[PDB]
């Protein structure tokens, strides 16, 4: 199917990108779509919780004393903001490790703002401003606690990667071989499975917490995957950053779903039980995933929020503090509006 | 299915260890200088804005504007006036002399200042806390062009960058006149820096640029030639003599046109338009024609990156230039994916077919998609 978002100078098309999107149930039942729902899809970033879980469920870990916040930048692909970088140092000193452990390389920030304060101070960005820096911490304490040693953490053939490669396949509820690796910037193995499947991680993700709140039996996976929703709920700054989708996405809706960009226009969504959910005919918890085919983040964040309008998640009060993110602003060095956005898709159902 | 290949299936694509990562539809048209069609990928007839691929066309409507020769702007002025500069020093120096050349002033200008097309640009700006005004705009010597052409006339300075002005109303004639069109196959909209910018089917934006190379051929040969044609001519051999007006330092417009040494002219526009005009030579006459060619390339999703690889690969498909001349280019063609910790992670591929002239089968269609 055919499902566009398109940009226009006049009224006339300027550029125009294809969407692929996936909404699933708990147990990952397609509900609606955009495009191609299966698209074998490198999930990058969007697969952090599921890697976190990996983390999490390493025997010893508890011992760190890791909070929410911790948890949180695990999860994260922040914006480098000096408060991510603290973190990241406090989050070595519980493990004992130095910045010299970490096996990811510096990068201009996912921020623009924070890339041209870096830029007027002549700062080179190091390991420990990796987007990815509490990811690969997180890798670090996984490898010490079972004694694997933290040298070659990062490489498929050490235990923690491949604890990562077998939970990601379990999430997915794939075999091993229906999961493709690459290497990510970030230099750990980073995963592509079947679009809808990212989604299927999501609504696990926000079913877990539900199950959580209600009281309900749970195997430590679930209580794992409960503590990862609460934590980038309660801590969406460390998720992102100021100013960032993901973050303002889940502080709009405080604790009812979380979201996740990955790399080259991914995104993924869990939304915890509600009226909405109900509405569209589901008893449980779901997942949203999408991804932009050419990799524009602007169309991204434009096309997440135009499906939560369809799928009448939230408010429109709520919705509303993303307006920049939903018609990005087509403004010329003048002041005057040249054009806008449309989305001229259907949900199919 | 290599025998069922169509238009829709043009794309560039990157991977990540062989994973697909992005995939871009592409759209370019081949055409002879008469504007006949010779190759296609994509659909070739795609209503385009041109954005600053019709900078030649708008630098033609000022050079044939009665009175603008007195002012003595030479060719490095008129490669300006062709210009998506970086807002290089040299660039806002060249401004201000033009200015200065039909006693005008920064004020007069209604383009906006804006972050530099250069990344080594910006980053000096950033560091000097420097906010770019209007004689940094990428477009600030098509504007001072603009104000030169509305004083010649006697048409007033205000307001020089309305429709209804009358240099803007000699652009309109000059696009639909350039591209073969009736007024109304040119629709219009408005640029970033403020002016009017037209739209028609990407193979006209190719005749346009087939013309320049023509006129090009022409003056060289000696043959006598209309004023339009001298003045196509001259607007080639300024792009063609001052590239780095044209674009500037590490930018591909001006490195194309360095390593072809006066062989073709390229311009880059907005949401990733290339439009290449190709003098008559050996290239040209292997693909079967016998005057100038011009190419044309959209990139459907606007990215920039993808635009200046499949420029590079369409060249090399064409035959247009020795492999040593190109591989100035290799870094834009093959882009580099290497990862924080210098490990290559991926590259760029370039699943599409030329079509035009190895023989299909007659009954498989080629839709223009
Ligand atoms: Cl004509
Ligand atoms: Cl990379
Ligand atoms: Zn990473
Ligand atoms: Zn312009």
């Amino acid at each position: 199917s055919e499902d566009f978002v398109v940009t226009d100078r006049g009224g006339i098309v300027e550029n125009s990108h294809r969407v692929h999107a996936a909404v699933v149930d708990a147990k990952g039942r397609l509900l609606y779509a955009l495009g191609n729902p299966t698209r074998m899809t490198l999930a990058r970033s969007a697969a952090k919780p599921a890697q976190a879980l990996a983390i999490l469920e390493t025997e010893g870990v508890a011992g760190y004393g890791f909070d929410d916040a911790d948890i949180a930048l695990m999860c994260a692909s922040h914006s480098s903001e000096d408060r991510h970088i603290a973190r990241t140092r406090a989050m070595l000193s519980k493990i004992k490790a130095e910045e010299a452990d970490l096996r990811c390389g510096g990068h201009p920030s996912l921020s623009e703002m924070v890339n041209r304060s870096w830029i007027k101070q002549d700062f080179i960005p190091t390991a420990v401003c990796s987007n990815c820096s509490g990811k690969h911490v997180g890798m670090l304490a996984g490898a010490r606690a079972i004694g694997a040693g933290t040298d070659g953490y990062h490489l498929p053939d050490h235990p923690m990667q491949g604890r990562v490669k077998r939970t990601v396949a379990e999430l997915c509820d794939l075999d091993a071989g229906d999961v493709e690796w690459g290497t990510d910037g970030c230099n750990l193995p980073t995963p592509a499975f079947p679009l809808d499947r990212l989604g299927r991680i999501y609504a696990k993700l926000a079913s877990a917490a539900d199950g959580s709140d209600a009281g309900e039996g749970q195997s430590t996976r679930c209580a794992a995957l409960a503590h990862i929703f609460r934590a980038m709920a309660r801590h969406p700054e460390m998720v992102a950053g100021e100013g960032r989708y993901c973050t303002m996405l889940m502080r709009a809706f405080d604790g009812a779903l979380v979201g996740k960009l990955g790399a080259d226009a991914s995104y993924a969504i869990g939304v915890r039980a509600s009226d909405a959910t109900r509405q569209l005919g589901t008893d449980g918890a779901l997942g949203i995933s999408v991804k932009i085919e050419d990799g524009n983040l602007e169309m991204l964040y434009a096309v997440v929020t135009e499906l939560l309008e369809r799928l009448g998640i939230g408010s429109p009060d709520v919705r509303s503090q993303l307006a920049s993110f939903h018609h990005p602003q087509r403004v010329n060095t003048m002041g005057v509006t040249t054009g806008g956005v449309s989305f001229p898709f259907k949900l199919r159902g």
